[PDB]
């Protein structure tokens, strides 16, 4: 998705803060949209990291964030 607020904020916030934000947002997407994938997505975020999803989640109008679950797994 594209969100001016989170896109601009994430571009200059420290890495620990952006990581916390992305991880929270991805697990919230899972909770709302495909709650049965919680354990699998959580383990994949721990194994692969979360910073790689910054662009698609916040700075990309063409990405529907519901599709982050398929992106992660
Ligand atoms: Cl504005
Ligand atoms: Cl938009
Ligand atoms: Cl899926």
């Amino acid at each position: 998705g594209y969100d001016k607020d989170l896109c601009e904020w994430s571009m200059t916030a420290d890495q620990t803060e952006v990581e916390t934000q992305i991880e929270a947002d991805i697990m919230n997407i899972v909770k709302r949209d495909r709650p049965e994938m919680k354990a699998e997505v959580q383990k994949q975020l721990k194994s692969g990291g979360v910073m790689q999803y910054n662009y698609v989640l916040y700075c990309d109008k063409n990405f529907n964030n519901k599709n982050i679950i398929a992106e992660v797994v």
